[PDB]
């Protein structure tokens, strides 16, 4: 059934200073809509393609599926990540993190260091890998959805994710939104990673 | 479900240009494989639609572009190939001309991409419906020719040559020409023109 | 020797109401600057690895070199590319464009799609096709350099080139800026790429 | 200018797990070409930059890596098999065991995604020494093992096994375990550490 837009868990202004009302209004009311709506049709068009058998239409489809359903997965995930009452990791996400990567402090740095160097737009996450039982850190370009690992955290680096407020410089957005990491969710979802 | 088509032709009718166990392996092995898997993948991929699994059917798309993309330019090669090719029809000589200047220069060109390939690949002759224009392109992997339509491909996977040609890929796309099934080139162009 | 800043052709605020003075400041005194500081780095750092056969080294800066490399071109030509005072495009360029694209109206309209299209960062290019002696339109992403054909005009289209004027809406940006499109420049890149 | 490595074994000391023809062709035919066009590439590059000419420069990069990549690749792999291999040493198979499991988990799971690769590529393990742990990745074409030590690589580009194994990718990947030289991989382990 057909992709809709999520409410978002709060109001459009509740994450001032970190990140302003200007912003969470367009990526969520314009961004997030943009993608959930050309998501809907992407989809049509495949279903119909798969349906009539034309394989070289369906393959043409693919890069747009990925891109507005990755946008569509990424902003969800987005939201749920960011809290003004974020909290704090539950033990257990703590004391994995500690393990991985021998403290929250080096966590941020290094995950920051390369949502910083991401060349274009893009994401970073945090993860975790039920192959290996173990933490992991990566970037997305453009929508690309996070592989290989179930996403805990999230950082849009996008440029319409910060520019209005922060202009050209990323680095005082990467390593303010950790203020606005919603910990609970993220605990959550480390959680169901863990099942 | 997908099938392997027969080929138009006996596995040793390209002798001396390409072999027969070079043309048995590269249908019933190679293109088969392409086939199977897309079917395995498609079952997969509609599993995970109409479940509602978004992330899942993203991550399919890179083995169905693989094998389907190898299912569409092996049917497509195989059309594209005889013992007895013929000489391209009128328009499309024509046309050649108009884009390239010579069939010498379109050959020269076309060869020199496609040796150029890093990797697997294949190059294209293809007609720009759009700007109505002849142009060469290469494609990585099995990725589809798009953006024009297909009218004659060289497959410059190292399957398709190193049991004959070994490393010497230049010599492989210059002796395809050989082959090329300028009666098939030329139903397309006019099938590209309606 | 060292890769510089150009000076633009104007002053920041000289394309208003197009582009914003804030938009140009930034783009020109922080971006653009962050490209060629950082092209300069990385070419030492090539120039090192070259010099020691460390191969492996050398391979692993190109995507830097490209990043920054292209930042670098592509934002010089830009400049170039855009004026308040753009006159009218020379006979002979305006002729081509006939005969390729059938009106400026089509060639505006077909590069205004594609790169608007464009998935993520990347530019919108009208260049000039030596071999087949055709103008050519293409896009390119991130920074990299458009290759192929000799670039004419230019469109950013990095959520930096507009965001702060144009919020999320990126086709009212890409059809605006042929209001400011340089035609007395295009036409000599244009001369320049037939000789 | 780069020069071919000797192989530190005759043509046919991996019999039967690779041929003769194949080990001949792949390093006198493959591997010359790759160093032979490094050469060429590195003196157009030196030009490109300097003349000052950074756009010429970019797009030469894609030869270098890939030419880089081919001799860079391939001089490890030369290294990396033996007739008689040995096995892991005691600080590697602990190590194996710890970020694996054990020897046959890693070489499952390294067979797999070596497997899997579309088109031309490696597989390899490596070590990351940030995170003090065993990896394994592949990488397509000849883009050369980056962000963690290269140990033991597989090449599955078809010229690697075709002649023998003709399309049965997978069979040549589970028959390399056989000529893994452990004690050039533990001996790279040691120097990773260091
Ligand atoms: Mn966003
Ligand atoms: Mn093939
Ligand atoms: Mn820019
Ligand atoms: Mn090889």
């Amino acid at each position: 059934m057909k992709h809709t837009l999520p409410d978002l868990p709060f109001d459009y202004a509740d994450l001032e200073p970190v990140i302003s009302h200007e912003i969470m209004q367009l990526h969520h009311q314009k961004q997030h809509a943009t993608y959930v709506n050309n998501l809907n049709q992407i989809e049509e068009k495949l279903h119909e393609a798969v349906s009539k058998g034309n394989l070289k239409e369906a393959i043409a489809l693919q890069p747009a599926l990925k891109f507005n359903g990755g946008g569509h997965i990424n902003h969800s995930i987005f939201w749920t990540n960011l809290a003004k009452d974020g909290g704090e990791p539950s033990k257990e996400l703590m004391d994995t993190i500690k393990r991985d990567f021998g403290s929250l402090d080096n966590l941020q740095k290094r995950l920051s260091d390369i949502t910083i160097a991401v060349q274009g737009s893009g994401w970073g996450w945090l993860g975790y890998c039920k192959k290996d039982k173990i933490l992991k850190i990566a970037t997305c370009a453009n929508q690309d959805p996070l592989e290989g690992m179930v996403p805990l955290f999230g950082i849009d680096v996008w440029e319409h994710a910060y520019y209005l407020q922060y202009k050209n410089v990323r680095p005082d957005y990467v390593h303010a939104i950790w203020k606005i990491a919603n910990w609970k969710n993220i605990s959550e979802r480390f959680a169901n990673a863990r099942q």
